[PDB]
């Protein structure tokens, strides 16, 4: 089995498996830590979905004084469920901190070598994806829904980086919290998008008829091994959005109205 590469410490669910790769703050928010209330309580970063904007600036701040990273420094996407992504740094500090349509265009994933910008992805229940060449020092983050998934997104950003002359063989990819096959039922549409993409067969169980319960994470470790990623530089988590009430926003589970966790990634 592969072991839980995030460790819970106050709030945050640290990329614990990556410590020793080089010195980076990357890990995973939780419910825990914030000031919002209701659907969004209560570390509600997103700024898209409905909270009251002040709880949501003072959760954006208190997560940088905890990762010592200022907010005029990170990195945010206006996300789109597509396979868009951009390199980013210093003229794109700031982009979407305080507004989401300030964020990087219709972008699912970033990357960078600057280390003083924080990169951020939000999710409530798509597969959080990040990537780390230390030898290079390349960090990024990728936003994989089903759509990004199976649009694989992951080879885009493996593709970028061969061409900054990064073998795949360097890089090191981390699968994060994500609904998990026990929530997650989808239809023929989306098992045969994947079916498209993955050779071999798509890990998945009928439920009924067109109804198929799905594991996107291992979806997307398949698909970055196929795309020259060595299995032993992924790690992956086991954790269910929808499952663990306690610790995480889940669309599916809160029926559309729900905060929104962030993936993060700089150097320290
Ligand atoms: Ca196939
Ligand atoms: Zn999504
Ligand atoms: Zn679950």
């Amino acid at each position: 089995a592969m072991r839980e590469p995030f460790k819970y410490v106050d709030g945050i669910l640290y990329l614990q498996a990556w410590k020793e790769l080089g010195n980076i703050t990357a890990g995973f928010t939780t419910k825990d830590g914030g000031i919002s209330t209701g659907s969004f309580h209560a570390m509600n970063l997103g700024l898209h979905v409905n909270d009251i904007v002040e709880n949501v600036h003072e959760n954006r701040r208190i997560l940088a004084n905890k990762l010592q990273k200022p907010l005029e420094n990170w990195i945010c996407s206006e996300q789109v469920h597509a396979h868009h992504v951009e390199k980013v740094g210093q003229q794109e500090k700031g982009s979407g901190v305080y507004s989401y349509e300030d964020g990087i265009s219709k972008t699912d994933g970033i990357y960078t070598s600057n280390e003083d910008v924080l990169l951020t992805s939000c999710y409530a229940d798509c597969v959080p994806l990040y990537f780390y060449a230390p030898s290079h020092g390349m960090i990024g983050l990728a936003h994989a829904g089903w759509k990004g998934t199976v649009q694989e997104i992951a080879k885009e950003m493996i593709q970028k980086w061969n061409a900054e002359g990064i073998s795949s063989d360097e890089i090191h990819v981390a699968i994060g919290p994500s609904i998990g096959s026990c929530c997650y039922v989808v239809d023929d549409r989306v098992l045969t998008a994947a079916q498209e993409v993955v050779s071999g067969a798509v890990p998945h169980q009928k439920i009924s008829d067109g109804q198929y319960a799905i594991n996107l994470k291992e979806i997307n470790r398949i698909l970055c091994v196929q795309a020259g990623i060595k299995e032993e530089h992924i790690v992956m988590s086991s954790l269910c959005t929808s499952c663990e009430e306690q610790l995480f926003f889940s669309h599916r589970r809160d029926q559309g109205k729900t905060g929104r966790m962030l993936s993060f990634i700089g150097f320290k």
